[PDB]
């Protein structure tokens, strides 16, 4: 459980691996993976996506059974579910989505959610349809988690350009 290989340290508590998240859950069994999701829990595409398809539509299905019942979660705000195939725990996290108007700022909130959690396997919130600027999102996780964060960059020129920015 949380066998987490091939990090770099980037600060105390934050570790990034240029690496697919979801093999990283299936090699690491991490108590918590973080999901990049939405405020209905719809894992159509990206991170939130290439999870549900990891867990067989698990994740979907779960999710779309707590929205019914629960509603809609708010940006920057988060929920527990299971963590299925992938993890002992699946912390749902929602970063703002600038491409749609909503405020950069609430990704500090969303990141604050990580410090309820020992150690986490985590994507960087906000990128890819999210649209922040990854660069941001990292030292907005470095600022404000105080937990353990092991994030996971599939692309390599997306890595270096993050692992360039701290230590250059
Ligand atoms: C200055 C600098 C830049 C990059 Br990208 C790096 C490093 C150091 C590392 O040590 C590493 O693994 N990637």
């Amino acid at each position: 459980v949380n066998s987490f290989s091939g990090y770099l340290k980037l600060t105390d508590n934050v570790y990034i691996k240029n690496a697919d998240i979801v093999e990283e859950a299936k090699k690491v069994k991490p108590t918590v993976v973080v999901n990049a999701a939405n405020v209905y829990l719809k894992h159509g595409g990206g991170v939130a996506g290439a999870l549900n398809k990891a867990t067989n539509n698990a994740m979907q299905v779960e999710s779309d059974d707590y929205i019914a019942t629960n509603g809609p979660l708010k940006v920057g705000g988060s929920c527990v579910l299971s963590g299925h195939n992938l993890a002992k725990h699946c912390l749902h996290v929602v970063g703002p989505n600038v491409n749609k108007g909503e405020d950069i700022q609430l990704l500090k909130s969303a990141y604050e959610n990580f410090n309820q959690h020992e150690v986490l396997l985590a994507p960087l919130l906000s990128a890819g349809i999210f649209g922040a600027d990854p660069i941001h999102s990292l030292r907005v996780c470095v600022d404000t988690v105080r937990t353990n964060v092991y994030l996971a960059v599939f692309d390599k020129n997306l890595y270096d350009k993050l692992v360039s920015s701290f230590l250059e």
